[PDB]
DNA sequence: GCCCTTTTGCAA
DNA sequence: TTGCAAAAGGGC
């Protein structure tokens, strides 16, 4: 309810305003204290500021000589406490710098900074109470308040609370060190969008295998279990090559009614149904890949639809499908001339080959262009799940209805990278093509991100730039700041940043956003395992330490 | 009336005259303050200079000890408002630095810096009044000994503010803006995302419409930001300021969606819009128009490096001659046929002496037949019809208009001279081919504006959007037009939102700037270094995210750079309506 | 990483 | 017989 010290000085030190407060013996000897990276509020011409405190440090007050006086009192053995009360009384003062980052305006704005300096005779400076601090915070809880690891330093009443308007339609960054909590701050914040706002979609790319199951005592458990422990119920889509292995594996975690959880799907696709879909990949991989799809492959891309009507044209490109080594059903059927075909039996397949037009033929010459096709194809799928999920994430269905979308991607090997760029592509134009109608409402989560943003031209670089008019979130890890280009750096609106060791990240960091010059120095220092630094615009466009919550605590404590 | 405080002490810190300014307890407890960045006049020997409030700090002032006499007074609770005036009295003190920016003098012209450096016993600093901030505002340099110019008409583009502090707006002090500064130069609209780029965008828009009727506007619209209000906000776009100041049959919009948008015209400008904006589609007919499926063909190649083949070479250069022979168009017709572009209903071909039908397949297959059953190179154009398919993404029947012709004609067409045309093009609605068909409407633009140098000026301005991608290249076409664009009357206003990316020959060529919030420390530094009198706001800019708040400075004759507040489209559109 | 150089088929 | 495409290795 009193001022803590007394201001003595007060300056503009580049962009900022600081001013230097004192502590007297009669308050440090009632046990006040000040800590470093600490929120104050200060009082100047009836307007409050919130404040940091930045340095401290200890400079002799009036005519004294403190060294003196210590050493002669330590040479005679005085108790300086209990024999010389005057000696303690005029070297016990203490210093302190104090930064002011800005005010608070109207509907919860903040006014960053300020044009007008603060004299010394009527500025105090006051200890923030709870509320206020709350307050500060607010305009399901993820993190609550702490300083260090101080006694006395730990709020666990003011919390940092999950709400889609934080995180759907903008770019969140993720950075930490090795072992720090990325994965698990992701998992937790996902859970409780999921838990209180079901009407927001996830397109998680899990290329650690991670995200649904993990049992291994070195992450948080998986999304799969804290859905069980939670009692969500159909809301988990679940691709991956690996069908009948994860299938046996979710039996032993999730018991014998795991379907009503989890729904696994296939990653592979029968191309004797979807040619159109094998020529429109062999054509979008040369896109994806440096340039200049050839002639014969763009006449395809382009009539193949027309083809459609003549058997003649489509046995041409059966033919190409079965010469590239893709494996047909048993008993298919191809008509050529006036003559029906087995190309699933080795003799029809040598007499319709030998017995054998619009660009067709040459199609069925240049076949070994679909032989990557063999990565995705499996006789008798006929799903398509590129469709598939473009209707779990957008179908018209939903207009709120969440949906999980969890891709196994190493179980891909080799074609993950060419899967990945054309899943993104084709969810991003069907979200162009549905602006005016509906919003995308759904949030990409992307791990080791600094693979996916590098080139300017990549779909992933678009989507980072061009979402949130659209409305989808991206939510990306890297464990480097350095890694990611300024350019998303800089526009990009939320960070959770947690250890980093290296100078280079903190000097990418506070460049790419100058709050982030304050605790550069506590990140350099102090590695703790959970303990994040939050930003968000534009309501919270300062920095905030956050102890960050276990997901098995977060499960354990949401049964209540 | 009265001074602000006691001068101190003067010196000169490099290319600039300071001062340090010292206010006192009684004016201390009266309420005077200072602001940083606020303007103030400075008297000194007769002369009256403008100054700018740069730093502030807390001295001691003679024989002293401020921390041990506060720290007293704190330990007894003593108020030191109502309870100890003696030492308040000795205390209560700060300190300013002020830079001398120059002084006005004749009749409005301003004299940069100064030689002189003001003693210190007789200076003295006042407060500026509202009549002298808008006296001060309408300097500029001049030669000298020469009467000013009294020029055209002006508007209001903002009024004066020092940030978000209370009492430093100043509504009745507006900055006055002669749009023909935008006429034939080049504008630079730096900022973030989201703090008012495109409000003023449209206000220099509308200004430029409504002061030079005869200016032409090239506008490529990515965002699709510049016709209607887009379902985020509410401010009018350009169709609707143009209704609201009936301004009629000036804004031809091309559009592959020409439905929807109708639709959003109709539901927003009533049901006169055709009066005001004309609709006009992106796609091409390519049996009226195959000289052109024959350039985008014969150039694709060239483009992408590698000589072009023989057979699209002739063809390129003898498709006008070709014309006037039958049976050698229609071997093009079919290979247009063959690549699969689909004809308009009922289309005819003659071959030999017989007549055909391609949109039936009976008669395209007798067609068919009869060709193969040496025309220059229009068989071998028909022999190797796949090198066409591509084109059916850009291809649509019945159409015969020819964008690429009629823009080209609306922007420097002999009968359409005067009383310029806006064209805004709806760059998303063409998907890929954007960026492909962007370039090579600016280059057909720019070479005809080139020819017609002698016979009738450009005379139109090139709006572009995130201008950081298409300035980088120097091969560029954009990157040519920024250079070049001076001399035949093509001005160009871009906004890029990342100006390190900008290369420095163009930002040290750039008339015009208006800069918002800068996050990054690089944006910054360059922009420093290309213009000296951005070294004062470096500090604001980087750290006050402020939203509608913008430093404006406009070349060659403006003393230093002013932070305005800018008018918003719906204040500007009742302004210019009384 | 990117810009020549070759064998091979399809045509006319 | 040669021009044109398309895939692939080699030189820079
Ligand atoms: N908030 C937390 N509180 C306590 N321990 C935590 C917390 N977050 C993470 N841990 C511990 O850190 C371990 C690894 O967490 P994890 O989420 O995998 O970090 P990470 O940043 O993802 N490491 P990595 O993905 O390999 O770069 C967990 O198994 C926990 O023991």
């Amino acid at each position: 309810e009193s001022p803590i010290g007394v201001v003595v000085s007060s300056r503009r030190n580049g962009p900022w305003a600081e001013l230097t407060l004192v502590l007297t013996p009669q308050e440090l000897d009632q046990g006040k204290r000040l800590l470093l990276g600490e929120l104050v509020r200060v009082s100047s011409g009836g307007k409050d500021y919130v404040g940091m405190v930045l340095d401290g440090y200890y400079e002799p007050v009036g005519r004294s000589d403190p060294t003196y006086t210590l050493a002669l009192a330590h040479i005679n053995q005085v108790d300086l406490e209990k024999e010389d009360p005057w000696a303690r009384k005029e070297v016990n003062f203490y210093h302190h710098r104090i930064v002011l980052l800005g005010r608070v305006v109207q509907g919860g704005l903040f006014a960053p900074s300020t044009r007008l300096l603060p004299p010394v005779v009527e500025a105090r400076v006051y200890r923030m109470t709870e509320e206020e601090l709350q307050r500060l915070l607010a305009a399901y809880a993820f993190g609550h308040l702490a300083y260090g690891l101080e006694e006395g330093g730990e709020y666990p009443e003011v919390v940092k609370e999950v709400d889609p308007a934080l995180f759907v339609g903008r770019r969140t960054a993720n950075f930490g060190k090795t072992g720090f909590g990325k994965s698990n701050e992701n998992k937790v914040i996902l859970t409780l969008l999921a838990h209180a706002f079901p009407r927001v979609g996830m397109l998680i790319l899990d290329q650690n295998a991670e995200y649904l199951l993990q049992t291994e005592a070195t992450t948080s458990p998986g999304l799969a279990q804290a859905f069980k422990a939670l009692g969500i119920r159909g809301r988990i889509r679940f691709y991956t090559a690996r069908e009948e292995a994860w299938a046996r594996r979710l039996k032993e975690h999730l018991g014998t009614e795991w379907r009503e959880y989890v729904e696994v799907l296939p990653l592979k696709v029968d191309f004797y149904h979807f040619p159109e879909l094998a020529v429109a990949l062999a054509y979008q991989r040369r896109r994806l890949q440096g340039a200049e799809p050839p002639q014969y492959l763009e006449n395809a891309f382009y009539n193949l639809e027309d083809w459609k009507h003549i058997p003649d044209r489509m046995a041409y490109v059966y033919g190409a499908l079965r010469k590239a080594g893709l494996t047909p059903r048993k008993g298919l059927k191809i008509k050529y001339k006036n003559e029906n075909y087995d190309i699933s039996e080795e003799k029809s397949w040598g007499n319709l080959q030998e017995a054998m037009k619009g660009g067709a033929r040459e199609l069925y010459s240049r076949a070994k262009v679909f032989s990557f096709l063999r990565a995705f194809h499996a006789p008798g799928k006929e799903a398509n799940f590129l469709e598939t999920i473009k209707e779990d994430l957008l179908g018209e269905k939903t207009e709120g209805e969440g949906k999980v979308v969890i891709l196994d991607l190493p179980s891909l090997g080799e074609a993950a990278d060419f899967f990945t760029l054309r899943l993104m592509d084709l969810l991003f134009d069907r979200a162009v093509e549905l602006y005016g109608k509906r919003q995308a409402n759904f949030l990409v989560v992307l791990e080791e991100a600094h693979n996916f943003l590098e080139d300017k031209a990549g779909i992933f670089y678009r989507v980072a730039k061009e979402g949130r008019k659209y409305g989808i979130g991206m939510l990306y890890s890297t464990q480097s700041p350095a890694s990611i280009p300024m350019e998303i750096l800089s526009q990009t609106e939320n960070f959770l940043v947690k250890h980093l060791s290296s100078e280079e990240d903190v000097k990418v960091l506070k460049r790419a956003k100058a709050p982030f010059a304050f605790v550069a120095d506590f990140l350099l220092s102090e590695p703790i395992i959970g303990y994040s630094y939050v930003y968000f615009e534009p309501y919270q466009p300062f920095v905030v330490p956050l102890r960050v919550k276990l997901l098995e605590h977060v499960l354990k404590s949401l049964d209540s």
